[PDB]
């Protein structure tokens, strides 16, 4: 099992146990025997797995020196909260020492038995639930279902082998869950698949969380949040979406580069379906959602609102100076034999930076004339790769800019009018 962790004292030479209704130093470490075996569980609580009670201090009316106890790990009036930095300090201070030990006949670092690691090696991490009736909220770890304490997940009380956790203490008061996040290259539960194509999309439309916690709960499943890369995929979206009513995030956010619009997996951006006058509040709202009342829309958010969200995963897989309008700058290009120049890579965007443009504005062959936000190169290459400039491309006040330019030092893009004259590359 993971992140279990035997404590190991170097001073006094042993492992931390729970038994018989003590806590204490064994001088017989064994990686084996749950009395000596820790977890990480949430709200700061360090569970043991031989007792199924969690370490803690109490509050007695005997104001004195503390020790150590094993407790029920539902009492939270009591002290049953550690951190894993101090914790070898503490468990030195709180097991204090006896008479026996401070005068003996004849005149500490902690860490986890094995690896040697420092007690924070094996932190506690939520854990968002899937479907069930509890909105995506975390793993309570540890809970109680039928009269015994679970640490982890778990598929006892279920018949069909799908791991789950209650989303409070208690199931049997409460009865609140949800189905744990799995790793896999299949689509069969929980997943919905494009078949057309290698991926899977999970639209998660009874959960509330944040941008971040979508993030993550995609990221435990194996998957990403979703990217639009293409008309077909916002195809199959809109498909999908048609009949529900609800506000999704997607992997779409400026949060790194103030304005600089990526998707959170690595995808190009080279498709845009922003509302219309979307993207508002450039500082206040960073994070990208799709809405069914706008028949696919985008709009930016606030990060921090609880809304579903959509997971997504594909397991089977020189210049020419004389200024011109973009459009035949490309006849510039054609005759001559070559094309407007395309970029597959950062190291082909550098090979162009200083070498070929060498210092200001010029014309590539990204272009959305066929489609509107949709860009394709005139070479007809496939997009891989976009370097914008933050709010673009935009279509400045309400007018077409089809065509692209390198405008600024180090080769980031911008959408502007295809019969401004400027310089252009051409490649072959
Ligand atoms: C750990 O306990 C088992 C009994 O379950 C025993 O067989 C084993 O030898 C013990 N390990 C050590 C190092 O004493
Ligand atoms: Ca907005
Ligand atoms: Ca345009
Ligand atoms: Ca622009």
């Amino acid at each position: 099992e993971p992140n279990i962790f035997l404590i190991f004292s170097h001073g006094l030479q042993g492992c931390l146990e729970a038994q018989g209704g003590q806590v204490r130093v064994t001088p017989a470490c064994n990686t084996s025997l749950p009395a000596q075996r820790w977890k990480w569980v949430s709200r700061n609580r360090l569970f043991n797995l031989g007792t199924m009670q969690c370490l803690g201090t109490g509050w007695p009316g005997t104001n004195t020196t503390a020790s150590l106890g094993m407790y029920e790990c539902d009492r939270e009036a009591l002290n049953l909260r550690w951190h894993c930095r101090t914790l070898g300090d503490q468990l030195s201070l709180l097991l204090g020492a006896r008479t026996s030990n401070i005068s003996k006949p004849g005149t500490g670092q902690w860490r986890i038995y094995g690896s040697e690691e420092d007690l924070c090696a094996l932190p506690y991490h939520e854990v968002y639930t899937i479907q069930g009736n509890s909105h995506g909220k975390p793993c309570t770890i540890p809970f109680k279902y039928d009269n015994q304490w679970f640490h982890g997940c778990t598929s006892t009380g279920r018949e069909d082998g799908h791991l789950w956790c209650a989303t409070t203490q208690d199931y049997g008061k409460d009865e609140r869950w949800g189905f744990c996040p799995i790793k896999s290259n299949d689509c069969e539960t929980f997943w919905d698949k494009d078949q057309l194509t290698d991926s899977c999309y999970q639209f998660n439309f009874q959960s509330t969380l944040s941008w971040r916690e979508a993030w993550a709960s995609c990221e435990q499943q194996g998957a990403d949040l979703l990217s639009i890369t293409e008309i077909h995929e916002q195809t199959y979206i809109n498909g999908l979406l048609t009949g529900y009513s609800s506000t999704l995030w997607i992997g779409l956010n400026d949060l790194d580069t103030s304005g600089g619009w990526q998707w959170s997996d690595n995808s190009p951006l080279k498709y845009l379906n922003w509302e219309s006058d979307q993207p508002d509040n450039p500082s206040e709202e960073n994070c990208g959602v799709i809405r069914t009342e706008s028949s696919g829309g985008w709009q930016n958010r606030d990060c921090s609102i609880a809304l579903p969200y959509v997971c997504k995963k594909k397991p089977n897989a020189r210049l020419q100076a004389e200024k011109r309008s973009w459009q035949e700058s490309k006849k510039a290009c054609l005759r001559g034999g070559g094309d407007l120049v395309s970029i597959h890579s950062m190291a082909e965007l550098e090979f162009i930076t200083k070498q070929i443009k060498q210092e200001e504005e010029l014309w590539i062959g990204l272009n959305d004339l066929k489609l509107q936000m949709n860009f394709e190169w005139s070479d007809g290459s496939l997009v891989s790769f976009t370097h914008w400039h933050p709010f673009e491309p935009n279509n400045f006040r309400d007018s077409l800019e089809d065509c692209v330019t390198i405008w600024g030092p180090e080769g980031r893009w911008n959408d502007s009018p295809c019969n401004q004259s400027l310089p252009s590359i051409c490649k072959k």
